[PDB]
């Protein structure tokens, strides 16, 4: 018998399981762990969200020029934020991560187009 | 001991097969087999085929004019060919083996998050 949606859906939940049992998203893991604890990271996260806050209060009000400030702002410590070290290691980390989720993809993409060409043989 | 990325491919090697073997894939075999073999959907391509060979042609020599009307041709066979029965089928099973390979490619993920969030938390 052949397998239903389901029974690839679960099998498809067993690969993830396994995926976050890897190297990198042990490495996501930890430095997400680093950037919760992160003092500096914490104080410009809350400024941005300050920031985010008067933004929709300015464009409602219409303060157009008050507005480009409060993005400018917001840009600013973005930035910032990205400069940090901790932050560095966890975009580091998310990186690793989708290269493998994509990896992932790209294989069972390859793979199926490998077994029906095998089994049929290509139209 | 963490799985290695080389595991994870051989593991998404390994769902592909089963994916290979579900009533999806079963269908997109079964259609591509009859449009290999329908007598209607061999004259079309071929004659798509001999007009891009013409199409090539004539925009060496430039010939703008007569390569419209070879596009026109060339358009007026793919929209005939998109009409036989067993070409319908066909587009069918590729949705369906196509709209499975998505659901994967959600399941994986949406269940990495998960298994991350479970052990981690969040950021």
């Amino acid at each position: 018998t052949l397998y239903s949606k389901k029974d690839i859906v679960q099998q498809a939940r067993n690969l993830a399981k396994m995926i976050s049992e890897t190297e990198e998203v042990d490495f996501f893991k930890r430095a997400e762990a680093q950037i919760n604890e992160n003092d500096k990271v914490s104080t410009i996260v809350n400024q941005i969200k300050a920031l985010q806050k008067q933004a929709v209060n300015l464009k409602h009000y219409e303060k157009h020029e008050a507005l480009k400030q409060v993005e400018a702002k917001i840009d600013a410590l973005q930035e910032e934020l990205e400069e940090i070290p901790v932050i560095q290691e966890f975009r580091d980390s998310q990186m690793e991560v989708n290269d493998l989720l994509q990896l992932v993809a790209h294989t069972i993409s390859n793979q199926v187009t490998n077994e029906i060409i095998t089994s049929t043989g290509g139209d």
